[PDB]
RNA sequence: GUGCUACAAGCGAAAAAGAUCGCUUGUGAUUUGCACUCCCCUACGUGCUGCUGAA
DNA sequence: TCAGCAGCACGTAGGGGAGAATTGGC
DNA sequence: GCCAATTCTCCCCTACGT
């Protein structure tokens, strides 16, 4: 049910390593040959209704069928009789039972009779499962047997189709039959299994992509048919003329952003009687004004520009999935040793040795030592491995396939038992020398009833909770609600649910709106397992970060004001350097010159901006720069000095600091989780960006798919590994916290629609690129399913904007993110932010969203100019609970909707966004009074 | 075992490079303590990043 | 404060995978 | 005796917003 991986290096001799390289190359060659032959059969042949059946069985079958057909893909089948009897008997069984004259197992067993293939041990006879149960039978037929006899026959008929292909003279792959003499058959089965898995994945992907292109065609047809663009020939002609006139200019494009902005710009500012021209252009604004006279009262552009977007999107999308064959060094295939593939064994005096069977014939088995891990408390096998006088040497045997390895290191919390039945061989070519690792997976069966039983807390309070979940919840279960903000890495709260007690502070109902008072919940305690550690490290990191951003902005300004294409290499300061020209018909349309960057770098003197300036005024700055160009020569020498000084700054004030703090061994996470790991994660990305600027600058762009000049390996690998380490450490902290406080359920927030718990930066460059919410949730699932604690995700919109107790809209102050200002008795107090988010999520959970404070109502207008303000399952349940709410509703729905807005609740009133922000400002302004 | 976790000089890509990658020699390292589901294949989305143009 | 055109990480969703027991010629 | 070849696939019950 859950498999966790572990990688162990191997130490082998040079002869052994050459043997394994030969084996791996053979695997790759054979796998590529198999997939390529299958592709050739797919393309060249699509007739006879036989090859298509085999491709269908490979596409929609299990590994068991791959093993069944392997005996035909290579060589042949010794016996080809029992399958025909099996398909005949199963066809007759399907014809029977469908008659309905029998309703028992015994009648069917006599109906088949004897010599019906089916060599015992199958579901339709005696259903032995694994025990056999002394030939027990259920009695009457169920539905699942009649359902699955069909897939059983599908498998048998696929094997028959492969038999027919072989008998025709097309199935035995010439390469496989050529190699079969010199290679063991176990290897052939393993290669067939792995290559078939890869090809099945590819075939499903290709099917999905073709269906996607068909769906795109269908949706474009629906769009072009619903809007009747063919009927409006004149409107289409006018729209096409407008598009051509726009495309005449060199600064026009058609995009979803343009269409989204058109509705806000032209449909709104046109009523003011003046042209907005918000970065719209000079000729473009005049053309738009001239053409809009035909459709002043409507919006033809919004409804006409989407067709061209659909056409170009349909053109651009790929048709058939791109096909990659396996390569030993590019697209690796990794042998999966086992009883159905390459043989393997494990033997123990005090070192554990792995014996791998050779690919070829008449070659010895290979012996490796499983080199242990960094600090191994216990490390042992289970079989008796006492030394003797070479009873069997290195023997690979079945009857011992599930090897039992006990291992426990320092970081583990419990002795780990791994039942090896397959082991993966992996090859790495680091430093030009091949090395081998064996990968072992440990398996576990995790109980799967807590998720379903927790689903009863997510019902809408309009229908009774699912009965099968009402009787499976633990009686005295303890829940935890977690928030995963950035600066405080983790913040949780713990609640105690008592089925028996019905008088706790939180009450939960498991029926209609207020019915069946099923239990009650209490609050225990809330914690946060992050701290700032030392403030010096955080201060240094922040200073380096804004220094980096200042330097990057300065280099952007330097590039923008320059020209290039006439760059000169001149020996200045003992270095050849390379600077770009300055005379390029300088224009007065520059952006905000990085005045703060020019302050901090010390480069203002070169450009001669006085102290008298601000951070937004550019016309005065432009005039001052022009006057400096006039009065001062500001020749290429000044630009040369400016560039040299900025390069000197970036190489003597940034890189030494970054190195010295990187090599300082701060993020070792010993006895304390440092909150500065996240700031470091950001700064590594910033460093990558800066070094990219230092690398690709002053270069011609890449052309016609030429290979990339640079790779940026060290820094990228550093960033990735740092992110993985910090995620793992946070997950381990959460797991230990839950397990040390007797928690059975963890509740997380789904925030893809709106993110509030993370940073509130307007720019998206600093979010969803360094820290992934989805990976945090995935790691939590992975590390908690191991111990037996389940996590469930719930909606957390406006989590940190609500009062934990009164459910009022509290104020998130802009100065600090760690204080929420709340009134309860006419006075305002500050409460912890993320802790309060956990509290409100808990309140929403235990009451299964009894009260809502956010709805999206749509404005409805008719030909009479009236308004209706119609609202849009938990929401409908809420209405059904408070206002208790048809034909008039469909009548309003049929009316045209002017637009979509939202309504916010503040007690007994439902307000708009403007007045809601006004009320939040009202509740938050009293902070400065006190 | 990996990863928290590499610094300077040579030379070659190479015509500019203080960036990136590859080699050869230096130099502290040696874990001082934490954690560790790991392989491929798609499609399409983001930003990154140079060159150029626009209000 | 975006536009176009080459490379390029990683997301973000998907798609495969970490097999056991029987049975004739030996 | 015995290893290549060849048949094997269930047992459940669960939500909700984009």
């Amino acid at each position: 049910k859950w498999l966790r991986s572990y990688d162990f290096s191997l130490e082998v001799s040079e002869e052994d390593t050459l043997h394994l390289l030969e084996c791996v190359k053979e695997y790759n060659e054979l796998s590529k040959a198999y997939m390529d032959y299958m592709f050739k059969l797919k393309e060249d042949h699509k007739d006879d209704l036989d090859v298509c059946n085999l491709i269908e069985r490979l596409q929609n079958g299990s590994g068991k069928e791959l093993r069944a057909l392997a005996s035909c893909i290579f060589g042949g089948r010794k016996t080809s009789e029992d399958v025909f009897l099996r398909v005949k008997s199963y066809k007759k069984a399907l014809v029977l039972i469908d008659s309905g004259e029998v309703k028992t197992y015994e009648d069917l067993s006599k109906s088949l009779g004897e010599k019906t293939g089916l060599r015992g041990t199958n579901s339709l006879f005696k259903e032995p499962k694994k025990e056999g149960k002394r030939k027990d039978r259920t009695g009457p037929l169920k539905e699942d047997q009649a359902k699955k006899i069909n897939k059983m026959l599908a498998a048998d008929l696929g094997i028959v189709s492969a038999l027919n292909l072989c008998q025709k003279g097309l199935l035995p792959i010439p390469e496989f039959a050529k190699n079969v003499e010199k290679l063991n058959k176990n290897v052939l089965y393993g290669i067939i299994s792995q290559a078939g898995s890869r090809m099945k994945s590819f075939l499903k992907c290709d099917d999905l992509t073709q269906q996607n292109h068909l769906n795109l065609k269908e949706i474009l047809k629906s769009y072009r048919l619903e809007y009747n663009l063919d009927e409006f020939q004149e409107q289409e002609a006018s729209y096409q003329q407008w598009l051509s006139r726009m495309k005449s200019l060199n600064s026009f494009a058609l995009t979803h952003r343009f269409l989204q902005g058109w509705a806000k710009r032209w449909r709104k500012q046109f009523l003011a009687g003046k042209d907005p021209s918000w970065t719209l252009g000079e000729e473009a604004t005049k053309i738009c004004k001239e053409y809009q006279h035909l459709f002043v009262d409507n919006d033809f552009i919004y409804l006409f520009g989407k067709e061209d977007l659909l056409k170009l999107k349909v053109e651009e999308r790929k048709q058939n999935a791109q096909f990659t064959l396996p390569d030993v060094i590019k697209s690796p295939i990794y042998p999966q040793l086992g009883n159905n593939g390459q043989g393997f064994g494990i033997e123990q005096d005090n070192d554990i040795y792995l014996i791998i069977q050779s690919c070829f014939i008449d070659r010895p088995n290979i012996r490796a030592k499983i080199v242990p891990h960094k600090k191994t408390s216990v490390w042992s096998l289970e079989q008796e491995n006492t030394k003797q006088t070479k009873k069997k040497n290195a023997q690979i045997d079945k009857n011992k396939i599930p090897y039992k390895l006990f291992l426990r290191r320092a970081a583990d919390r419990y002795e780990k038992q791994i039942e090896i039945s397959e082991c993966r061989l992996q090859h790495r070519f680091c430093s030009g020398k091949a090395n081998f690792h064996v990968v072992f997976s440990l398996k576990g069966e995790a109980n799967d009833t807590l998720t379903k039983a927790s689903t009863l807390f997510l019902t809408a309070t309009q229908k009774p909770v699912s009965e099968w979940s009402k009787d499976n919840l633990p009686k005295q279960m303890r829940v935890a609600f977690v928030d995963i903000g950035l600066n405080p890495p983790l913040s949780m709260s713990i609640y105690d649910y008592n089925q028996e007690d019905n008088s706790g502070e939180n009450l939960v109902y498991a029926g209609a709106d207020q019915q069946v008072p099923f239990g009650s919940a209490n609050f225990v305690r809330e914690d946060q397992i992050g701290n700032v550690y030392n403030q010096n490290l955080k201060r240094r990191i922040e200073e380096l970060n804004d220094k980096i951003f200042y330097a990057s902005s300065c280099v952007s300004f330097y590039k923008n004001i320059s020209s290039l294409e006439g760059a000169t290499v001149e020996l200045v300061g003992g270095r050849k350097v390379m600077c770009r020209q300055f005379d390029e018909e300088k224009v007065k349309d520059l952006y905000s010159v990085p005045v703060k960057a020019l302050r901090e770098l010390g480069l203002d003197h070169f450009f001669g901006l006085p102290e008298d300036l601000d951070q937004q005024n550019v016309e005065a700055a432009t005039f001052y720069i022009e006057n400096h160009i006039h009065h001062n020569k500001l020749t290429r020498k000044s630009f040369l000095s400016f560039r040299c000084k900025l390069w000197d700054y970036i190489h003597e004030k940034i890189l030494p600091e970054f190195s010295v703090i990187r090599n300082g061994r701060h993020f070792q996470f010993n006895k304390q989780f440092c909150s500065e790991a996240y700031s470091w994660m950001f700064l590594i990305h910033s460093m990558i960006r800066l070094k990219k600027s230092l690398s690709y600058s002053h270069s011609e762009p890449l052309k016609k798919g030429e290979p990339a000049t640079f790779v940026f390996k060290n820094l990228q690998n550093y960033f990735n590994n740092f992110s993985k380490n910090v995620l793992k450490t946070v997950a381990a902290k959460l797991r230990d916290y839950c397990t040390t406080h007797n928690v059975s359920l963890c509740v997380v927030e789904d925030l893809e629609k709106f993110r509030t718990s993370s940073l509130n930066s307007k720019d998206k460059n600093r979010l969803l690129s360094i820290w992934s919410h989805r990976n945090v949730v995935q790691r939590f699932e992975e590390v908690l399913t191991e111990v037996g604690i389940t996590i469930v995700s719930n909606d957390a919109r406006h989590s940190s904007q609500l009062d934990p107790v009164t459910m009022d809209w509290a104020y998130r102050d802009e100065q600090d993110k760690s204080k929420l200002w709340v009134k309860r008795d006419g006075e305002i107090f500050h409460i912890n932010a993320d802790i309060s988010s956990t509290q409100v999520q808990a309140k929403r959970f235990f009451s299964r969203y009894a009260d809502i404070v956010y709805m999206k109502t749509l404005l409805k207008k008719d030909d009479n100019g009236s308004l209706r303000k119609l609202v849009v399952t938990r929401i409908q349940s809420y209405l059904l609970r408070t206002i208790n709410s048809q034909q008039e509703y469909n009548q309003i729905v049929g009316l045209k909707t002017s637009g979509v807005e939202e309504i916010y609740r503040h007690g007994e009133s439902w307000v708009n966004l403007i007045t809601h922000k006004t009320l939040q400002k009202e509740i938050g302004a009293r902070t400065n009074v006190q």
